[PDB]
């Protein structure tokens, strides 16, 4: 029709193999593609499943990516989708997965360039008879190839994996699997393989279900087929199970604090975020490495908003318009929610788990953390600055106002956030000078010694993150979080100091109030964590977090606010803008948290201002220290209480509906 | 000789001028260089001058260097050097320049690259016959070529210069000018166009004085003959004159108060710095845009040092080994002066003056101090870590003595010059505080205002420097000089204020002294600038100057030291210790500066420590500021007195030597 294919017979080898036969399984087919993904359909490129006398129906279609991974993490990523697979054609009381489940489920696999992909698992790939070179073509008729397809149904199943080899066999237990090899001529943008994926081959497959994977991550033993049964109400369009650090062989990972406090963080989004926001509908982000969208929902306005951008602006570049690629994920989630004339929800399972590794050391640990954090901030901004589309939508009147009521919350959530860093200082400061004040001893060297520290610690960030990389300087910044652990450590011993002591005066009065307070967040984390059934997490370092804790409220949110861009014609005017919107926040940032601080502690002038005004007719400490010392643990007690009630509640109508 | 040359008639029309005649007036010579600089000599390079029967013996070489120069710039500078030229063969009682002094001098014109040069002046330059187009070749014998050298001898003189024309004519009054045009193939560092006239062209040439031009400078109609005389003295080997900013036409210019700073501050450096360092023999930097230097006085351990940097060197990267070059140019005077076993000396003969362009808008103003500052403080840390070389030198005791008390100075000098921010901040904020609490009407409310403002204007600063380029933002820093004006408005309004209501009284005393101190420094300037006979600079809006004065303190050197390396396999280690040691200087900066304001205003926790100590057993001021107030305008004075002094020894010597 036009365009180059090839056919070449599986390894004779993997042939004999398959023995231990009809066409499919005995050749591969080869695919030059040399359009942009939306003219598959059009241009005349078709795949196996529908050149069957009878085409095959595919209820499930699964993608991964990869970058550069080793053989080893594919190789356990599609061990655990061979494994998913065989307990679906397993299931007997199903008519969705009975005795050909494979029939009604292909795996993509969109890799990104020849040139990074790592031929250390393009062997594994050709063991599976799904990879041979030779015959692949660059250009086709002066025309640029875009992408080569390989496509294959194998036999071979991996059955074990040792931190060095992948154990794969050929058995009469094993089951067929249907592969869709995509290798992109160089390497792009992830979001230009999903939509390879999405705008591409999805539209002739004609799929119920797309659940997007990541090279690396572990379906649970039947955490695909549970996904699939969340389903069943013909009301959600996107779902995600929980995912939790893979750890290490026997646990042996734990010791690294970073991954220790990791695991804590990860466990803890789990069991009160993702819970209170999936009782409501609506979640905040639904992880890239695992989740799962209905394509019927999904296709039309979230796809464009997700590829294209808002394509109505004008020449000049706007906030929105041109900021929003930034949350480029999590929009998804915003637009099926709020779909015109359409009521689609999300859902969190809890059951269907997840094993991933994480960044072991600072600099990637912090590389990745920013992506994250001005994720997080843009698509919260921009779903709170756009609220009323809500009401457009084909919702019911009760599930709109709760999708009110959470976003004020969820905007309440980025508001306490953003002024944070100030509250972390005037805490420490109040708290250090109220003890000096009160015993005289020995604090009164150390609070002066702890105020220079931070302030060096927060300069030297400041300025490191604004001009060099993580990559060059790795020693300081663990030197930096070594410092805030020891501040931190200090912060809890003159809170344990003072509140013994006044215990035994009683046997000031606010800081009883405040140790009542943080027992009672440290009570309701255990008791939510007890509910959940998966009580060890708070044993598994928690305490290591909380050392690091200080850290990621002052160097992470430092760099990704200095780093929001990642800058490098209508090119350099792009640039400029850029550079500018960058240097903008990041002054509103600094002012607006000097105002509080000087607002509460009266630095600034402002303590001079008062005193000199009086003469017209300085103090060490103010009742405004004490107000706002209550104040702060006010508000965690009141978050920590409203996420508690929200957690109990999936949990209950979870357990209601196993029982009904 | 193996090599490509190309003879091509003089112009007809330009024959006609030539005959309103021998060889060298007829025709144009064309040499292609495919060599770096030092192979002129034994890769069989040759120049007319040493064609003739008898070489002609070069007594001056002139070199001009072209970036994008339009033809104003150019015609403006040749025609300086024409009429100077004119007014050397003009001269009767010389034995050195006589009716055939144009002889003995040649002029040579640098480009840089066909790319960006300004055709618009090779239109000039054509029509002065030394530039045909259509022999020009990019590559001979498989060998790229490296420059073009051009090569005739004009009659035709510039005349006049309006605005917008260039006129020449050819008379009998004209006299013929030796020329050597060398436009570099491709655009390269201005250091590399001085390596190929020094390290180069000059070998061939053995000239007795090199002298170093820059397009658009205007030599004085006798400033190039004046300075050749300053070389009677057998010890010099360099010397500079005096450069003063265009006013232009009917001080048109001057309206702009960026202009009338520049020229005031222009003229200041010339009056007590450079004549102060002239008495005792060592100059800190010759201008590249006009000095003069003694050729076989510079050749060998100088132009290594200047070309190639400290050879002796490991792998790894050091300080000075790798950092010198951003003192590209003041390294040659260093080390003429001391150089092993030669008395070499630098003088600067003021009535030999060059009137140039400069800056007009921020941020090329701002773009260009960068370099300076930077240069300037490293010379100037490599001088005073290196002073015992002058010791190694053959000089007398007296001479030894001399340039080591130089040296203290200059390095207190860079001292002083590096905690200016400090003080800055430290007496604005004393001298509100002291006014506010003194008389409690209206400046409580200023004083807090101010303190705010700079606040933000300081911090503003470091952000966009350290991220943005001042390309993209220019309003803010208009905006950022405008707001440091009104600060100083503010500053001297308020020490006037007190100096007045003091005197009142009396019909504090330490300000009393102050306005003493700085009405001492005023007319120490108004007296050095009336020795010097050109007393009308103090009335090109100096005050102008003094309202960008702060603009100076707090903007430029936050930038200089923000920006230091311009940092953009060994290429990536050699960037990563460039940020690595950008990111250092700064921290040791603020750190510093700090620690003085700390100190003395008693802020970061000081002012708590001690008055919690003493309850062991705060104030709103103490003696410490009026004693660092007092101090820092003794140093003031000291230096103007310093300086005076040595003005006046220049200016008593310079007219001895005139009445000997
Ligand atoms: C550490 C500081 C020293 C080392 C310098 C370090 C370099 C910076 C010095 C700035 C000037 C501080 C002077 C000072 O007195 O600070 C005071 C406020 O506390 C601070 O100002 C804390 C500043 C911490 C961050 C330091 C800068 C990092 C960059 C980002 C900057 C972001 C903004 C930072 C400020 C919120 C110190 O405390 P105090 O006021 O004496 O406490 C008693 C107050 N009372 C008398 C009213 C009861
Ligand atoms: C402007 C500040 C406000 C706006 C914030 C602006 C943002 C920065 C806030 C830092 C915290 C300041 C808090 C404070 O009380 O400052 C005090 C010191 O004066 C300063 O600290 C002046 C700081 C000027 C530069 C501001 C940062 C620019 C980046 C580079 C930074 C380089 C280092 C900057 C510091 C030398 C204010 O004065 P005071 O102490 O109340 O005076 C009376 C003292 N007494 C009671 C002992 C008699
Ligand atoms: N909560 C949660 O997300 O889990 C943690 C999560 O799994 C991470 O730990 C996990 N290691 C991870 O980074 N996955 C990436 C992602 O999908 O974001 C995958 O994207 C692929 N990729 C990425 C880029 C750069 O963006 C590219 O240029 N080309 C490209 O191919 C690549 O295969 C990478 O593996
Ligand atoms: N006190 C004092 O120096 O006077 C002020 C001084 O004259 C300035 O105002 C004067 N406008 C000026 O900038 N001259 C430059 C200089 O010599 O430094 C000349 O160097 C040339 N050049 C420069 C670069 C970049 O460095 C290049 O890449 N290629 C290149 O050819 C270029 O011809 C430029 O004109």
């Amino acid at each position: 029709n036009g365009n180059f294919v090839f056919d070449s017979p599986i390894s004779k080898t993997l042939l004999d193999q398959y023995a231990t036969l009809p066409n499919e399984f005995k050749f591969m087919r080869y695919q030059a593609v040399t359009c942009e993904p939306n003219q598959l359909a059009e241009k005349n490129f078709t795949v196996r499943q529908l050149k069957y006398l009878t085409p095959r129906e595919t209820e499930l279609m699964l993608v991964v990516t990869m970058y550069n991974e080793d053989h080893i993490l594919l190789g356990r990523t599609l061990k655990g989708i061979m494994d998913n697979v065989k307990y679906m054609v397993k299931k007997k009381n199903s008519s969705t997965w009975g005795p050909d489940a494979w029939k009604k489920i292909v795996v993509c696999i969109i890799s990104d360039g020849r040139s990074k992909i790592n031929e250390r698992s393009l062997a594994l790939l050709s063991s599976l008879g799904c990879y041979q070179d030779g015959f692949a073509k660059d250009e086709i008729n002066e025309k640029k190839v875009a992408m080569h397809v390989y496509e294959h149904t194998t036999m071979i199943n991996i059955t074990n994996i040792s931190e060095s080899e992948v154990s794969l066999e050929c058995n009469q237990g094993t089951v067929p699997i249907q592969l869709l090899f995509c290798l992109k001529e160089q390497n792009q943008k992830k979001i230009n393989s999903h939509r390879w994926a999405f705008e591409g081959f999805a539209e002739l497959l004609r799929p119920n279900i797309v659940t997007l994977l990541d090279a690396g991550t572990m379906p649970g033993k039947d955490s695909i087929y549970q996904l699939w049964r969340e389903f069943r109400n013909p009301n959600v369009g996107g779902a995600c199970g929980e995912i939790r650090t893979d750890l290490g062989k026997r646990f042996v990972k734990l010791l690294n604090p970073l991954v220790a406090s990791q695991n804590f963080e990860y466990k803890m989004s789990n069991i009160l975020d993702k819970t209170t926001e999936s009782n409501f509908g609506f979640i905040t982000v639904l992880p890239g490495a695992f989740s799962a969208y209905r394509f019927e929902a999904v296709r039309g306005q979230p796809l464009q908003k997700y590829f294209y951008g808002e394509i109505m602006e004008n020449e000049g570049f706007h906030f929105f318009s041109s900021n929003m690629y930034l949350a480029e994920d999590r929009i998804l989630c915003f637009e099926v929610v709020t779909k015109k004339n359409c009521n689609w929800i999300l859902k969190y399972c809890r059951s269907s788990y997840a094993s991933t590794d994480v960044p072991e050391r600072v600099p990637e640990f912090i590389l990745q953390r920013r992506r994250w954090l001005n994720g997080s901030f843009f698509a919260s901004v921009y779903s709170f600055c756009h609220f009323y589309r809500v009401w457009s939508s084909g919702h019911n009147i009760g599930r709109k106002l709760l999708l009110t009521v959470e976003f004020f919350y969820l905007f309440f959530n980025t508001l306490i956030s953003w002024f944070s860093l100030s509250s972390f200082f005037l805490v420490f400061r109040i708290l250090t000078v109220s003890i000096a004040l009160a015993y005289h001893s020995a604090f009164n060297v150390l609070s002066v010694i702890f105020l220079w520290l931070y302030g060096i610690c927060t300069l030297s960030t400041f300025i490191l993150s604004l001009g060099n990389k993580p990559k060059s300087t790795e020693k300081f910044y663990v030197l930096t979080c070594v410092i805030f652990a020891v501040m931190m450590i200090y912060m809890i011993f003159c809170s344990i100091f003072m509140s013994v002591k006044s215990f035994q005066n009683i046997l000031t009065e606010a800081f009883r109030d405040i140790v009542i307070s943080l027992g009672s967040t440290y009570c309701l984390y255990l008791i939510s964590s007890i509910i959940y059934l998966q009580p060890w997490h708070m044993l598994t370092s928690f305490i290591q977090y909380i050392l690091l804790s200080p850290s990621y409220i002052n160097v992470l949110n430092i760099y990704a606010f200095c780093n929001v861009h990642d800058l490098s014609s209508y090119d350099e005017k792009k640039t400029g803008y850029y550079a500018n919107v960058r240097s903008l926040v990041i002054i509103f940032w600094v002012i607006t948290n000097f105002i509080i601080v000087a607002v509460v502690l009266e630095t600034g002038g402002i303590a001079d201002y008062i005193a000199m005004k009086s003469i017209s007719t300085i103090p060490l400490m103010t009742s405004k220290a004490s107000i706002y010392f209550n104040v702060i643990l006010w508000l965690v007690a009141l978050s920590a209480l409203i996420r508690f009630i929200g957690c109990s509640i999936y949990m209950i109508v979870r357990f209601f509906k196993k029982v009904t």
